[PDB]
């Protein structure tokens, strides 16, 4: 028992990791295979961050100029190429420490580890959401771009987010491993609207299951609903619509706890309409967004 | 920018790990240099658990009834022995993958990074605090046992936790390295008062800190207390007594915001006496403790 924002195990990914410096910039990238994977702003100076031609700024330089560390071993560039907003450094060295992996575009509302690093070096793990909005309220300092996100299945590493820039809301964003950004944004510093987020309700209700499976089990309540009356409180509270596919992945949870989904509903529902009252629920006085069913029944099955 | 439960990247301590099965109790082991440390309780079987005598237990058992699988390969067990609540297997091979480290025995309100892991293999990592009853709301199934608490110091892996039980109560309960149980626990299958616990008022100041840093700052006012009277407002809340080791402790941040200790201890002072009024703090609803003044300076300096 217990339930924890668990981030996957980071070591495959750290494995990976190494720092590119071009000119009098120096960022993480991700060593896979003979390919290093970076931001393409590694190629700017402060003056150029206002709007950068990225391809004339590309132009400037060459393989040589571009300084990739492994540790303490540098890897010799014999490409390279953008794609997106994304630099792909190929380099004569394969990574020996390369784990199976995989390039993914994750949809808004799932979740991902980041592995959070500096100089190349990792300094921490989190687990986030990629929001509705696709932004993430990740932790990001300068210098930490070209650390990714990522999902991990058994030896399998998808990686789903590389980051490059924090918004001045505080917020971040960033790219697939294709280099193309998620949500609106462009990599230049100007304001850019994020757009209007929403609280994801299916991992609200997953939460809420985790809630039943771990002890907590103060919200559930006497009353049911209908999708139809549920989306109408989501509606007035800034949460997604929930749709059949969302009841349908919340099928194992209800089936464990044997608390049907439109129930949850009716305690997600007085949960919306009449707040925690002083209480909590695993931990958190608010209601936590931020673990999808497939994270619940991961953590709470116990998958290596 | 943002302030996350980080947790240290895990990848030196997967390295580590391995699994042991005795007779038909499996959990995992801490393979460092030719030395696997385990929990002494995977000697036991279900009947064992009620009140089991270890030392008669272990002397049932011989070397080859260690079973030792580090990913597919299995290690040969050349000596065993008890200490405290631990098995050390000394092993005929070295890990090759033995990171610097060190065995520490951790401050009720310090933190540590958990890896939990099953059958040997890592299934997640996440942060939290040795609460000041010596327990641990951590998230663990059975099979856990074995799961390490550590930190790192750049290259350096400082092993605080073993994991060993869970309380009925659903809180964690575990060991240093070297066997000793934090808190009054035995590792008996039986009820065990978990002692008062109390808020690490030194933690929830350290991340009061972080929000100013990171943007929050609706919880400044203009007033400011003392440590007497504050203390007094602390008892009431069952909070820690701050005191002036604490203060020191929270030097750095004070220098950084320009927000004298005092000043914040009477803000987290109205906090207490007035609630959140529906707001948040850096995505949270209620206080948090989890993070010390070193966690919060070295999440938003950098350090890899
Ligand atoms: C000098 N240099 C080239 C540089 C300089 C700045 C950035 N930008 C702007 C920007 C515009 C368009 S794309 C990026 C970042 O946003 C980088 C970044 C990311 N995450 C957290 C941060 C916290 C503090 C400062 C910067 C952070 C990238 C590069
Ligand atoms: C069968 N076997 C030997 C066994 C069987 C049970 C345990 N115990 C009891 C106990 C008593 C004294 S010391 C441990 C655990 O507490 C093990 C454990 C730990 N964490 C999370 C758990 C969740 C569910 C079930 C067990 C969990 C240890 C060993």
């Amino acid at each position: 028992s217990g339930f924890r924002k668990m981030a996957f195990p980071s070591g495959k990914v750290e494995g990976c990791m190494v720092q590119v410096t071009c000119g009098t910039t120096t960022l993480n990238g991700l060593w896979l295979d003979d390919v290093v994977y970076c931001p393409r702003h590694v190629i700017c100076t402060s003056e150029d961050m206002l709007n950068p031609n990225y391809e004339d700024l590309l132009i400037r330089k060459s393989n040589h100029n571009f300084l990739v560390q492994a540790g303490n071993v540098q890897l010799r560039v014999i490409g390279h190429s953008m794609q997106n907003c994304v630099l792909k450094l190929k380099v004569d060295t394969a990574n020996p420490k390369t784990p199976k992996y995989k390039f993914v575009r994750i949809q808004p509302g799932q979740t991902f580890s980041v592995l959070a690093c500096y100089n190349g070096s990792p300094s921490g793990v989190y687990q986030c959401a990629m929001r509705p909005n696709f932004t993430i309220k990740g932790s990001f300092l300068n210098g930490s771009c070209g650390s990714v996100g990522f999902n991990i299945d058994y030896d399998c590493v998808s990686f789903c987010y590389m980051h490059h820039m924090e918004l001045p809301t505080g917020v971040h964003a960033g790219t697939d491993l294709e280099g193309n950004f998620y949500g609106p944004f462009v990599d230049r510093q100007t304001a850019q609207a994020a757009g209007t987020d929403t609280t994801i309700t299916v991992n609200v209700l997953a939460w809420l299951y985790a809630a039943v499976i771990n002890g907590d089990r103060w919200f559930l309540n006497r009353f049911t609903t209908t999708l139809n009356d549920f989306n109408l409180v989501a509606m007035k509270y800034n949460y997604e619509p929930l749709t059949q596919d969302h009841v349908d992945i919340l099928g194992p949870l209800s089936a464990q706890t044997g608390i049907a989904v439109l129930d949850m509903c009716a305690s997600l529902k007085e949960l919306l309409q009449n707040g925690m009252n002083g209480r909590t629920i695993l931990g958190s006085a608010l209601l936590e967004d931020e673990f999808t069913p497939f994270d619940v029944v991961r953590q709470c099955s116990g998958v290596t």
